[PDB]
């Protein structure tokens, strides 16, 4: 039950070359992929080749994976193909600015994870699936969709000529799958709040340590959160357009709850558009600012994400003042 990409799709990606005026600007954290839709698969190829190397994966296998991943994202307002690449980009930028801090296997795994991290998203949250006993909620009682997103990733790997990790040893093959499983489960915001508070307490008391494996998972978790909300780190007008995509997805989920007769949460209620500014202002103070605050403390090169998130909070404060 997986959509296989066509032969022309992946062939055309192999022959794609990134224009030189973009080479410079893909390295910048604030980079917006939005205006280059046709170039997204090739932008993921480029980022892989720059981070891990031109001989990292077999180009033929890699272009099948990417284009099959694209075909298994749905046409929903926010959690879609665009989002996957935007998240992969933010990781690339982070990884590029802290390169030798991570392994080849970790660099390999996290970009692959970011591209697959919302595979086959239906536009619905964990709470919606659990409340109306959806089959996927019966299968995965906690972090529902995220487990499915890992399970979808593993299925693409298992397709014919798609397994980019084939050439790793069976030991490294199961290492990088645990990196991918862990990184994709971390994208559930329900986990972020636990993760961040720990890292701050670890940081402030001086006990945070990167050769400590338990801590690598927590730092990778925060990076995966940092990337998943990177729409709040782009230039003001871009961040405002991505916000509309998000609410459109929340409001469709609202409509489904109103059909069954249940008042949704304000964030998912299209009649409470007035409060949205107070909703963003809250999200930045309670989630986003604290996220990049702790990320920049661990990885000082990731500061531009904190700066852009603050600059957008200012804009959200000006919105409320009229
Ligand atoms: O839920 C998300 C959200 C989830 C996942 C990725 C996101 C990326 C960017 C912005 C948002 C999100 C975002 O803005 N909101 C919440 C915004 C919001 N609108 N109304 C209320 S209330 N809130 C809110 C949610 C959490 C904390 C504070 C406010
Ligand atoms: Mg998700
Ligand atoms: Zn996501």
């Amino acid at each position: 039950h997986m959509s296989i990409c066509t032969s022309e799709e992946w062939q055309g990606l192999m022959q794609f070359t990134l224009p030189v005026r973009l080479c410079k600007e893909i390295e910048l954290f604030h980079f917006d992929i939005g205006p280059f839709e046709n170039m997204w698969p090739g932008i993921f190829v480029y980022m892989v080749h720059r981070s891990c190397g031109t001989s990292c994966f077999e180009l033929e296998k890699l272009c099948r994976f990417i284009m099959s991943v694209k075909k298994n994202y749905r046409r929903v307002p926010y959690h879609n193909w665009k989002h996957a690449v935007t998240v992969a980009h933010c990781m690339y930028a982070i990884l590029q600015n802290n390169h030798t801090l991570f392994t080849d296997l970790e660099r390999k795994g996290l970009l692959i994870a970011c591209l697959c991290h919302d595979l086959d998203h239906r536009g619905f949250s964990n709470s919606y699936l659990q409340k109306f006993d959806h089959p996927l909620a019966a299968l995965y009682s906690t972090s529902t969709m995220e487990q499915h997103h890992f399970s979808q990733t593993v299925s693409i790997l298992q397709l014919e000529g798609h397994n980019i990790f084939s050439t790793l040893s069976s030991s490294e093959y199961e290492q990088v799958l645990e990196i991918i499983r862990k990184a994709i489960i971390a994208t559930d915001l329900a986990l972020y709040f636990g993760n961040r508070k720990q890292l701050e307490e670890m940081y402030q008391t001086g006990s945070l340590n990167l050769n400590n494996q338990s801590h690598r998972d927590r730092v990778i978790g925060l990076m995966m959160t940092a990337c998943d909300l990177c729409s709040v780190t782009k230039l003001w007008p871009v961040t405002k357009l991505t916000a509309n995509d998000i609410y459109a997805e929340f409001w469709a989920e609202g409509d489904e709850m109103k059909k069954l007769g249940i008042q949704p949460i304000p964030m998912m209620d299209r009649d409470k558009k007035d409060e949205v500014p107070q909703g963003q202002l809250g999200f930045y103070n309670a989630v986003a600012i604290p996220c990049y605050t702790t990320l920049t403390q661990i990885l000082p090169p990731t500061e531009p994400l904190l700066k852009a998130c603050r600059d957008n909070l200012s804009q959200w404060e000006k919105v409320i003042r009229g």
